[PDB]
């Protein structure tokens, strides 16, 4: 998160860190959203490498014991059947991970509330992106969870010439684009939380930014529109 602020410890409890095994250690690669005590929603591109992965719920400071973390292994990865590694602009950048154990819910670990199927947010809707990714373009991971106020840019505006054009599809949410605040590498998979009827709901899964830089005027951060995937999500959790 470029142009972010430090999140309070309990503000966003459905946020997880997706980490992979590096030598004796574990490194953060992506965010996610806890959606069931044993299921995480993240972006499909986050698990395209065949790495050993773990999820950390209740995490705040990556590099420090918070006294609130639960570590759980990933048991099963279901990516969207239509996801293509070579074409992120096609969409379908969503995956579901079955955890090896059910996590315990407390004020640090909560399930994220999903939107009703088909819900589109009006332009300039109040949303927040959270994550541990790069705080500058080509910078470094944050060690505490950051948040940034990122209002949505609706599809007409976002798919216009000036903006993402043809690269954005109606299965995506655009948010931000002011050249100051943005999602950046390592925030992929994470939540875009939007305040709806007095309730925060997870409307985006972070998917991409520009090839030119994270915080670029008129190139909003792009998210998988979660409400486009509610029947697939339910259908996976029911069977698996
Ligand atoms: C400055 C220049 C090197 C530059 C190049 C690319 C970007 N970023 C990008 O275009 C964004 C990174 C990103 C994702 C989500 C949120 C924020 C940022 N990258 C993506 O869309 C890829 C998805 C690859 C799909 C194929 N397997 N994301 C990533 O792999 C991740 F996790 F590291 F962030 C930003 C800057
Ligand atoms: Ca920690």
């Amino acid at each position: 998160v470029v142009g972010g602020t430090e999140a309070q410890r309990n503000s966003w409890p459905s946020q997880i860190s997706l980490q992979y095994r590096s030598g004796s250690s574990w490194a953060h690669t992506c965010g996610g959203t806890l959606i069931r005590q044993n299921w995480v929603m993240t972006a499909a591109h986050c698990v395209d490498r065949e790495l050993t992965f773990r999820v950390v719920v209740g995490e705040h400071n990556l590099n420090q014991n918070n006294g609130t973390e639960q570590y759980v292994g990933v048991q099963k990865i279901v990516v969207h059947p239509y996801w293509n590694t070579d074409d992120v602009a096609a969409g379908y950048d969503i995956a579901l991970l079955r955890l090896a154990q059910s996590v315990t819910l407390n004020s640090y670990v909560q399930l994220g509330v999903l939107p009703r199927a088909g819900t589109i947010l009006a332009n300039n809707s109040p949303c927040y992106i959270t994550g541990w990714g790069l705080t500058r373009t080509n910078g470094q991971l944050a060690q505490t969870l950051q948040q940034a106020y990122l209002p949505t840019v609706d599809y007409a505006i976002c798919s216009s010439s000036s903006y993402w054009g043809s690269t954005v599809k109606n299965s995506m949410v655009c948010a931000g684009g002011d050249g100051v605040r943005s999602g950046c590498q390592g925030d992929s998979g994470g939540p875009l939380h939007c305040l709806v009827n007095g309730q925060y709901a997870v409307h985006g899964v972070t998917s991409f930014v520009s090839r030119l830089g994270c915080n670029v005027t008129r190139k909003p951060t792009v998210f998988t529109r979660v409400s486009a995937y509610i029947s697939w999500i339910n259908n996976v959790i029911a069977s698996n």
